[PDB]
């Protein structure tokens, strides 16, 4: 599914997302912005082997279980295909605890290269939430 700007914005805030670990929901729209332009069916894969799934691009080095990224972990205990659903559930609880892993939204590079320190209100502007 690609999501409207204004459609995440309303999911991230219903699925408890909205000011997580003092991260405004504008933080959270402009990290998915970057690493997936909004689709939850995205999949990119690393260079050390791994892949980043879904809207937040979550990477089975740590996060999910894909079956083919040998050493990892799966610290959301959830399969990596459960992120690309159209309900975003699974990627909001997997990045919930993302986020509390000690570097906050630093953990997306994305979201440090291209969010952080900007106008992220931006992304929410205008929507019915
Ligand atoms: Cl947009
Ligand atoms: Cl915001
Ligand atoms: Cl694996
Ligand atoms: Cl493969
Ligand atoms: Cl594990
Ligand atoms: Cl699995
Ligand atoms: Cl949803
Ligand atoms: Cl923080
Ligand atoms: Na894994």
């Amino acid at each position: 599914k690609v999501f409207g700007r204004c459609e995440l914005a309303a999911a991230m805030k219903r699925h408890g997302l909205d000011n997580y670990r003092g991260y405004s929901l504008g933080n959270w729209v402009c990290a998915a912005k970057f690493e997936s332009n909004f689709n939850t069916q995205a999949t990119n894969r690393n260079t050390d082997g791994s892949t980043d799934y879904g809207i937040l691009q979550i990477n089975s080095r740590w996060w999910c279980n894909d079956g083919r990224t040998p050493g990892s972990r799966n610290l959301c205990n959830i399969p990596c295909s459960a992120l690309l659903s159209s309900d975003i559930t699974a990627s909001v609880n997997c990045a919930k605890k993302i986020v509390s892993d000690g570097n906050g939204m630093n953990a997306w590079v994305a979201w440090r290269n291209r969010c952080k320190g900007t106008d992220v209100q931006a992304w929410i502007r205008g929507c019915r939430l």
